[PDB]
């Protein structure tokens, strides 16, 4: 019938692509766009050359690729979320497409952060809402959100026991400060943003602070839940 | 009925904005849509304002901005002939919107050459060709090229006669290169470009060496004959 397309929302290592990797299994009516950004994060494809390059420059000096780096993640994604859109699920009787974030995450979680900690200037930002409000304004628009909600310390210590060289040097107070820009925009739901319609989409706030690979029946029964009022 | 789609292609100063402004005055059926950096180059939109800060900054660093300048050009230009081509010309009997520069050469002239200089590094200049070919490939194709040749001498005297201060700075050298671009891609039809249609393409190719501001009419009537083999 008619995609229903469910952003999953979380901190850094709060664990969406664990969580995308369970849902994918348990039915032949949902797939999964997974990150651009986190498939940056290791055959190699144009993107994937162009990305890798982009965040290991992105380490060496955001102030000078912030601006590169988002705007490419941003191209990627909706390439990645239009092509499964356009490619998956015809045959399907309720089709879901569960998206690794989204087009919101990257502006009002990430770009956001980096201008915010000056790594981008004001034109840069001011380019980068334009072109993300004219990018988008041309059909992604979100059914629902569903965020996991994990605690900045939880989260260091997923990116402790996911153990990427890079990642190691991030800080609790970056992870603080996403956390913050999440239960903002998802639990207060204080965020402003220029997407009128994302004020009344439905959101399903999920606990992940205890591990749930051996036991995720439970959050799985709330996202059946949630998917059956949409 | 269905609009004409005709790029304007030349060297900088060649004559493209005093020709266009030319043509828009002899029909009702005709409309231009000038060039977004032209409207950079002087109550301020946001695009203007940070269309004039990028160029600024362009002036100062071309190896830190030429990436930002280049996509935010293509975009603003993508923009503003949309807008044209969806806002104009419904009640016209032979519509035709004549087009300052196109995206081709956003991409083959301006941002290859700041390639070539190293003004944009391989990452840069393979995630700008990336974005292009995608912000392309989603209406805009041209029914035609007219391509205003002039020497680089002629091109480098109207610099001078335009009067911008920032402009004075450049170099033949510069508009040599340019030049040869222009003459491989609309004259030689050497260059090799990822838009199949292109090679097809009809071009009017319009001598414009001799001042034509007073004395314009063999050049409409070329344009005119031009416009009825379309
Ligand atoms: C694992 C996180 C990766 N990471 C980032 N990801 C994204 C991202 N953007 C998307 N649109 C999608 C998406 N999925 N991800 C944006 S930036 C990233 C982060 C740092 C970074 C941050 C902050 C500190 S800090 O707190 O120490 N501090 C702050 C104050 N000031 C500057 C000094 C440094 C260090 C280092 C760098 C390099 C990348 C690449
Ligand atoms: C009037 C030309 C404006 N100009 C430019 N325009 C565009 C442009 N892009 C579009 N997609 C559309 C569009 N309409 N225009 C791109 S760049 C521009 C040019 C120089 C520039 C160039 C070359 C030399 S050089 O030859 O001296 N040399 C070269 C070797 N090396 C680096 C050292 C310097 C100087 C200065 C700068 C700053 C802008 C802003
Ligand atoms: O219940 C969980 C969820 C995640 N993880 C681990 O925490 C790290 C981060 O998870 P993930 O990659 O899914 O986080 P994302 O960044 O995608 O949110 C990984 O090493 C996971 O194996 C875990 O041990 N138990
Ligand atoms: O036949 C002409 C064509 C142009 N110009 C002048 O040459 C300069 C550059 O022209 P234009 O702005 O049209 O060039 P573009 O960069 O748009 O090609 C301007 O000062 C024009 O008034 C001129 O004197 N005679
Ligand atoms: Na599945
Ligand atoms: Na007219």
């Amino acid at each position: 019938t008619r995609i229903k397309k469910i952003s999953i929302e979380g901190n850094i290592a709060a664990g969406k692509s664990t969580f995308v990797n369970i849902l994918k299994q348990l039915s032949e009516d949902w797939e999964v766009v997974p990150e651009p950004v986190a498939r940056w994060s290791n055959e190699l494809t144009m993107e994937q050359k162009n990305g890798g390059n982009v965040l290991q420059m992105m380490y060496e000096k955001p102030e000078r690729w912030s601006f590169t780096f988002q705007t490419y993640a941003c191209l990627s994604r909706i390439r990645a979320q239009l092509a499964s859109l356009n490619g998956k699920l015809k045959d399907a009787e309720k089709p879901v497409l569960f998206f690794e974030r989204s087009v919101y995450s990257d502006r009002y979680i990430f770009a956001s952060n980096l201008y915010e900690s000056e790594s981008m200037n004001e034109t840069e930002w001011t380019i980068y809402q334009d072109w993300h409000d004219w990018m988008n304004n041309q059909s992604l628009e979100l059914d629902g959100i569903i965020y996991l909600q994990a605690t900045p310390e939880t989260c260091l210590h997923r990116i402790y026991l996911r153990g990427r060289n890079e990642e190691q040097g991030i800080p609790l107070e970056y992870l603080e400060k996403l956390h913050y820009k999440h239960e903002s925009w998802l639990l207060h739901r204080t965020l402003k943003t220029n997407f009128d319609y994302l004020q009344e989409v439905p959101i399903l706030t999920l606990d992940v602070n205890e591990d749930f690979k051996d036991k995720y029946e439970s959050l799985v029964e709330k996202v059946k839940e949630f998917l059956s009022t949409l």
